[PDB]
């Protein structure tokens, strides 16, 4: 019943920044803790990832997804889809509604239980219960504003609107960067 | 959804205070400002209400008419509040409770005619109302000497604010 | 079956933009009118209002609170709020789940048949099939592009990026300004 | 939470053609992405195959009814009926909403996991979101437009015509021929 | 228990032709009649309105309809809204889930008990069953077919075509031009 | 959301027949192949059977019934009764909705996964999207007409009247006899 | 909760009869009489009209509809009309979800709360309950078998077989001739 | 239709306590207990736990998250979720809603069938029924009363906080010490 | 959450007698009372009444009854009618579920808030909790002990019979006559 | 959202006691109020009476009936009678499903909304959360109890029990008598 | 279906009762038995234990606890451990809603299929259909009537009690001690 924390990963001037919040929401109304670390580099850094679900389904994808990795020696676009092959396979995974994205220096993607790999054109992706709110601010900044942010900036930003518009994403917001 | 508010008696000193989160639908807030706790009846009573701003000031003159015919006796021009608004049909339908209190006693207010006066002194209705009481009569109970009333109704809606997500930190306190 | 289209209303800078695209969708599917006119300027030109839903009740709330705005010198607060408890009374248009908004020169309200009425705590107020997508955009401009961007410019731009998005909302985009 | 991007097929004047749109709708309201590959040729460029759905799904059903062309010696019927066969086993894949249009130069079917196979009267086939309203169209323009258009264009425009009227479909649009 | 018969609309080449189909299905499962009136010409001809629904209701919506188009003079748009404020007021008719189209010379529009007016962009209109595709169909027609066929032809083709996918929706056909 | 085809199967006066019409129906609106074979002669052409249902489940239960055929002597009864232990046992194909129907030139048995076999009391079987229609025509021409109508008479009768009145059924109808 | 009895009419070799059955089915399950009459004659025997629905709706429908013929002449086309209109003004009666026959000597009707009113082109209406099954019935003898039976046999048996097929339809059968 | 006694645990000011109530709720209405034991030190006293729900359940986890410590040497982070990967792994199990709370000298986590591992920010966990009203109440005594009150003092106070309030929870209370 | 009493009347051999017993069950679990007067003599004795629901409910329609009688002279039947339209027409009674028998030494009948009314072929209605039970009794002992039981008899056995079966009828029945 | 308060009543060797609890429990787990008073004396303190229900409800119920009580000179039945008439009348009213008790030295009696009025043939009644559990211990104590125990006593008793038991029921109870 | 049997457990001044009442009642309101026998004596007549449920059920239950009783020594309370884990364990088994009482001369226990086990702290236990009424009115009597009362003497009462009330509990009632 646990609500998915929100997570934002943007490519901008030659940047690429992945922030998440912290709040943990249990049911419809209930906060558990404000903290959460949802995102983190793998591939010895070389890889920013992050998942909204739970903290077990959140390590035995990134275990088997860096899998893809080593095997397909870094190729975002071949390690996805074989990881959201194996997704796909698995019984009790298939379940999972949380997402994965995943980027490095090139590009990112976005994987699902069901199979599904995406990898956006404006080089912006957002998950979690505040996703929308949190890829509507970015793009407006992307776009509208490109000259006068960082993605770092952007990223930080679009989590903190969301954080604003959204229930279910907090102001404790963890940023990542490649 | 409906804002919290909470009242509590405690040493001699009554306060009431509510946050300001005004939350849309499903998982959307438009607005973390809205005052939901105002005085009465020259400034002799606190009201609090967690729903529609409009619904809020019909209400609010309705009771402080009771006040008015009644001499400013709580007990009773509350239950002939509640009478009256389980007579209006459109009313009667509001989800939202009222809070009333003076410097001698506090009282929750339905559309369902229910009259209800806390045995500890605390009230607290709305979203995160569970969680700021439970916080309130805690300090109440323990805490009673090293804490204000003030500070139990800042405290509580702070507390209130972290657990409830319906319950922001934008929060303003009354007091007689 | 229909699909409202989208108003965004800003207070920016000392100027003031009402906007809103034209898309409109029956069925879950279907598009027809790509253009539609439901902001009004009302009161002589001295407010800016606006409704996302049927045109019949988009005029009959309009005239409404024009009504409101003639009874009460123009005190757009009063004004507001006897419409508020007005719309609340009358058991047909009580049940309206769309929204309007009204503004002028110095602030903006949100007004719901459930009798609420809002003033927007950063001057920004959104409404309609993409409200939530042009709000986060719109904010996110406001705070973050305050400097470079004007009333106007971040109106369309929300609604652009609200077009961009959201599935029921177009790209043809009207703005007025008082 | 994905709506499917809309494929179309059509036999005409001894040609071929498939098409799909490349719009890809997450959230019963949001945009995606603009572009994908779900219609892939198969057995040597002989057979075009496309499938609305996941990605991972796509490549597992292509394979799997690839491997039964082969077995068959190129026959799209035995093929798809096996194929029809061995989808409705499967536990995993039995559930599957989406459906999967093979084509040949003599024939073409839809296949689904419930074990059905479909072969078109008037050889055109459309599958995902705006299946109807390319189907509609296409019809439309074989039966009273015959003369002036080839299965190329006819397929552009019925795609054209359904990302003109339904929501989840959009113009980025991929034609094959075989 | 009645399915509605299907209603098309459209403008083309300074042409006007509004067509229903005859088909009359009463539970989810049967056929009751294969004709009726449902399309009739208005205000001495200038004015074609067509209802998809039952006959007490399309009568009384034509008369209330025809008796807004003479209080305005002969104004479409005028009319279609105060017929769109009515209906929308009347407690029996706001109720009703099927829709008008009325049409002259110069334009065209769309109405509902919501109190809804749509005026087409392109000046094809459809209700009723088969309404989605025999959409598509003309609008298919109109843009790509459109030096081949008038507006009779397109109509009549429309409805062929919905009539020849929709099971609700057959080839008896009668087509009105203005 | 697929219809089934119509199958009706007649003993009358000394012979033999089953029908059935070849529409088939996906989603509650689309019609795509006009014409359908699921009705098949076993047993070296002693058995008709037929299912409404999808080819691949048709096959497997057709294959299964001729195998319990050939076990027992080709005792139509115990045959039946065998298939419906089995069918009943598995647990992808004891969830079917849809009905078989197995004849000889002495009977007819009706066996369902539930396990039922059921032997009609007029010699008249009836199952599919228009079953109920055919079987009513068919036992009224039965019964009343029994001196003009042949086996085969009765059966493409009931199914041409079934076409006619049931959206799901058409009037493309091939008769098998024994 | 009461379950509507089955009325058929039909016009055939110059002979018009209407039955109906005896069957008053309370909640799902149960049978309080058997007895029901529901067809009659009215305007002096110059009409036959039945309704399925309740005894006190079925007279108060009976009573306003003969006022449409003494007002209209006995005429079936503008009464029936007038008829419909009316029994779509009431409050009470729209909910009505049983239906009414009517037919003279030249033609037969249908009417219902909705304000529909159906003619068939076979000269065939059934309703109620089993109205379906009757109506496969008659259709199939009057087409295939018309020279063998009279309307008398034709109606009296449609209803014997429906009698057959549903739970809801009885064997005493009342029947009357024009 | 059983309610779950209510649990505890605090870190405060270098000590830590986990406490429990005795209500046991059967039937939304009715009590039978009134203690148990629900919080069971582990590891030979070196951790603490308690479970919410049935004392099978819990047996089975606390054994289990026992086997835990032991393989992996007493780390409390890396135990709780191998636990929680393998409480999710097993498809009886996982479908408990109720919560584990583990706790050492040094930090408390929060396990969950779904996968999810928890460190509380506060140091401050509570699960079971009036497990809400436990929260409020001890946060509210650790943040405003820290001075004033230990840790045993405040998971005394606060279950005795949640009985006057929570329905389910009543004033047997035990506390357990590290 | 309330149970009608049971109520049962029958005419044989030239007699009447109507009878129920006292049960009324609270909650679907509780028994208070064990007797009540829920059949009224009306019109000064000549004819029998009884109602299974409330007391106020029944005292407000036995009056209104003995009202209709008085109005029409006595007569039962034109009484019973106008009593059903009137009942079906108040919309506060309409929805009573409950029903009425009435009885005088010639006919019985039966009458809902539908507007129905009925007679029974067998001289013998029941209506209430133990109303199916009560009415398979006394026509099974009607028809084959109709020479060994009079009237009150099978009233007193049949409701005794009921009571034995249906939980919700027990062994204190009163009879009475005319 | 709010759960009834408990009450009971007995007639016991000669003496009326009614008896009800305090607890006021809000939403599912929270308990508001530890003492409440809504058990009245009334008609110069010869009747006593309690509603389970809100306040307001209780003053307007127990005026209702004093007026009946007055009209009606003292008699409880008919007073009881009429007040159910009137209650099932209102509109407003007619729709508690909380209940009222009704008693003098002769009897007691429950009266509702739908118009029931109830009297217990063992002179023991029970309403609101506990109402069940009340009334049992009482019947208990009352029948096997009865030489060692007064109407008071019985009353005190049963509540405290229900209290015991019952989660909605405090032990905060006054007693009344006559 | 079927409705439980009430059985009723008492610990009293030193001496044990166990009883059961006989009515079986299927289906909604109907009494299929009188008596039934379903509480068992087990461990050389050491251990009493009753199940509401079903008879076979009650015999593989009171089979796998007297195994667990041996295997644990006499043990009630580990074997009552043991068996609600077994029981919570079987997939078969942890489906029952009804649940077990196990007493011996010290102690009584309910054991459920999701492995709850429970100690009354009053030595009072009911279960079943009256489960709730007749735990009440021992309760009612052990408290209060202590002194007059034995364990059989209460035991029989109780649910002579819920017999009484419960309109699922009949008289025929058998009762055990040890």
């Amino acid at each position: 019943n646990f609500h998915a924390t929100t997570i934002f990963a943007v490519h901008h001037n030659g940047e690429c920044a992945m922030a998440g919040d912290g709040q943990v929401t249990m049911g419809n109304a209930v906060v558990m803790k404000h903290t959460a670390r949802k995102v983190r580099k793998l591939f010895q850094g070389k890889v920013l990832a992050g998942f909204a679900g739970s903290v077990a389904d959140a390590f035995t994808l990134f275990e088997m997804f860096e899998g893809k990795l080593e095997e397909y020696n870094g190729n975002l676009q071949r390690a996805a889809v074989e990881m959201a092959k194996q997704w796909r396979g698995d019984k009790m995974l298939r379940q999972l509604e949380a997402m994965l994205i995943v980027m490095d220096k090139t590009t990112m993607l976005l994987v699902s239980g069901t199979g599904e790999v995406i990898e956006p054109d404006d080089g912006i992706l957002a998950i979690g219960s505040g996703g929308n709110y949190a890829l509507s601010a970015g793009r407006a900044l992307k776009q509208y504003a490109s000259e006068h942010l960082t993605a770092k900036q952007i990223a930080k930003a679009s989590l903190e609107i969301a954080g604003d518009i959204c229930v279910y994403t907090n102001h404790n917001i963890i940023v990542e960067e490649l």
